[PDB]
């Protein structure tokens, strides 16, 4: 069937930002009927998968465990209430979520009607490369089915992924956690190759059958019967397709495919995306292999057979995943260096800790982390990815030495360094106080991110030929700013003394011998797990027990 089907009607709207009138540039693209033949690899996969499954058991959250998670800026219900209602548990909103379980309870064929909208996303713009970029398209039923969605499945997407794909479960890692896993899966090889797989519009790709698949990974939980009954008539009503209506109200079509803000789409792209992998992985007959499934992000370190071989093995996988209907955007390439693979949008460098010991880390190019902050800075947005760059990027060259220092100088410009900021990051929305960056680095990264060195002379070029083409000071002016920034955050006391003895050590003559900071083992972390990308989960950072010197 077609992924998406129009009726004509205009995506309506509630450093460059996409808006909603490139939105039709991106609905041709988006638009086609999906080929999907199925074998026995792909059978035996799932089976396996399954009997993973099986050992899951999944508690069904209450409402008002459910309201607690929605993030305060969540859209408001077409039923006049919104996030901060929920949030309060008001009877208006606990009413209306209770009458939606029920239908979904009553009522298991009804579609349910989901709102179409353009993300508008910041970019650079590269002459060199061609053109600009179509806005994404975000999908999402109303607030009162999003909760009951939290109710039925929220339990299920946090401990059932990591069941069933073990170690393969890319969400589960903090991005000293990845790297560790990548290296380790690169050297126990004893000839690594290894290649990154990316779907042309996965979500697309993604198949009514693929999404009942998906629910029978689901129904192996041990589900309390509401449970069980509102996955199957979410599934049937929500997650398989249905009509699609713009922010006008008006009905802009129909959609068979993944809807991109439900619950289930990071968990039902891993799950998805991992069971065509491992199935076209046995298709293509590749020797040792070790995946890291990311949603739709796909990569596959296994064993060399030679050149020609590795060649001919990438060929056939890419054969089976497009019989599995998903084809790829741009055909994989082997590699035999680990640095060499790039994953979403990242690869792995190497540096120096304090002691001369060597440290791997998540970087990337930093021209569009360096773009959207330039925006945020230029205009108030309500979700920052500077903090989300500066939370998964910290180790790196540009995080510390340009976002790092130009935030803080503004920070310190503004007394609001105490004020907690809501940070994007991939899937779920961060509740973050710019204080307790030095804890939440030290504990998803290692005390060794506030010592590093010896960065490499690609990263170092990139960083500053990036500069260059962006406008922005060079990396001499940047530490001659964050000597100034150090030295006002010291005289501060307490965390953001903190932030100017850790965060900026890199920027003094001789340097400080950091100790780990007490107050980072009281941060509650538990929760960081699962990828709930346009799941719609909000987690504000918290501390139990906090020692009174602290
Ligand atoms: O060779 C030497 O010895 C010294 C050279 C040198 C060169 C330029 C300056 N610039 C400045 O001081 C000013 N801008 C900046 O000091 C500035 C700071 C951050 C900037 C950023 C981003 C960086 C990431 C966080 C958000 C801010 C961008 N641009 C920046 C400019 C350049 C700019 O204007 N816009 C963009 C656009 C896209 C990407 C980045 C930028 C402030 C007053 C005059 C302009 C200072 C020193
Ligand atoms: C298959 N591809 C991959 O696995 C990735 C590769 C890659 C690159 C090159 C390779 F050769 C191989 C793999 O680079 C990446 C960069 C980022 C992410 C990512 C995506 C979602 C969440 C988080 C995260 O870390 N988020 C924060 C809140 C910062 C976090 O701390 N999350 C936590 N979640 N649980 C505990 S802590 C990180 C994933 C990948």
């Amino acid at each position: 069937s077609m992924s998406y089907t129009w009726t004509g009607a205009l995506i309506t709207p509630c450093v460059y930002a996409t808006t909603s009138r490139s939105a039709s540039l991106r609905q041709k693209k988006v638009t086609f009927d999906r080929l999907q033949v199925l074998d026995d690899h792909y059978r035996d996969v799932l089976k396996e998968m399954k009997a993973k499954a099986s050992t899951v058991k999944a508690k069904l959250l209450s409402v008002e465990e459910a309201c607690k998670l929605t993030p305060p800026h969540s859209a408001r219900s077409k039923f006049g209430y919104g996030a901060k209602d929920v949030r309060n548990l008001s009877s208006k909103a606990v009413n209306h979520i209770r009458s939606v379980w029920k239908d979904l309870l009553e009522d298991t064929e009804t579609p349910i009607d989901t709102t179409i909208m353009a993300k508008n996303e910041v970019f650079c713009v590269q002459p060199e490369k061609g053109g600009r970029k179509p806005a994404r398209l975000i999908v999402f039923p109303d607030l009162g089915v999003r909760v009951c969605e939290k109710m039925a499945l929220y339990d299920v997407v946090s401990t059932l992924p990591q069941a069933v794909m073990g170690s393969s479960y890319g969400f589960q890692y903090s991005p000293g956690q990845r790297v560790e896993f990548l290296v380790n899966a690169w050297k126990a090889k004893k000839c690594p190759m290894g290649f990154a797989y990316d779907t042309r519009c996965f979500d697309s790709t993604v198949t009514e059958n693929d999404i009942r698949v998906e629910e029978s990974i689901y129904q192996c939980c041990d589900l309390a019967p509401e449970a069980r009954q509102a996955i199957r008539s979410l599934t049937e009503r929500l997650y398989i397709g249905g009509p699609l209506t713009n922010s006008k109200g008006q009905n802009c079509g129909y959609r068979r495919c993944r809807a991109s803000g439900v619950l289930t789409t990071s968990c039902g792209n891993t799950l998805t995306c991992y069971l065509k992998a491992a199935a076209a992985c046995r298709a293509a007959k590749l020797q040792d292999c070790t995946m890291l499934v990311n949603g739709d992000d796909l990569v596959v370190i296994c064993e060399s057979a030679g050149t020609q071989e590795d060649e001919a093995s990438l060929r056939a996988f890419t054969e089976a995943m497009t019989r599995y209907s998903a084809p790829p955007g741009d055909p994989p390439k082997p590699e035999y260096d680990l640095e060499l693979i790039t994953s979403c949008s990242s690869n792995v460098s190497v540096a120096h800790d304090a002691s001369g010991k060597r440290v791997y880390y998540l970087t990337r190019d930093p021209t569009t982390p360096l773009a959207r902050a330039a925006w945020e800075t230029a205009r108030h947005t309500p979700v920052n990815s500077w903090l989300g760059n500066i939370i998964m990027y910290a180790p790196t060259l540009w995080a510390r030495m340009i976002l790092m220092t130009h935030f803080f100088s503004i920070l310190l410009a503004q007394e609001q360094l105490e004020k907690a900021l809501d940070c994007q990051i991939y899937g779920a929305c961060y509740s973050i106080e710019p204080l307790d960056l030095p804890q939440i680095i030290q504990r998803l990264h290692g005390l060794s991110a506030f010592s590093l060195h010896s960065y490499s002379p690609g990263e170092i070029n990139r960083v500053a030929s990036c500069l260059r083409k962006l406008g922005v000071p060079p990396l001499r002016v940047w530490r001659h700013r964050a000597r100034s920034v150090r030295a006002r955050l010291l005289s501060q006391g307490g965390r953001a003394a903190t932030c100017g003895k850790y965060l900026f050590n890199w920027a003094v003559r001789t340097k400080l011998k950091l100790t780990p900071i007490p107050a980072a083992s009281q941060l509650d972390l538990s929760s960081w797990v699962a990828g709930y990308s346009g799941g719609d989960i909000y987690h504000s950072l918290s501390r139990a027990r906090p020692r009174w010197f602290m």
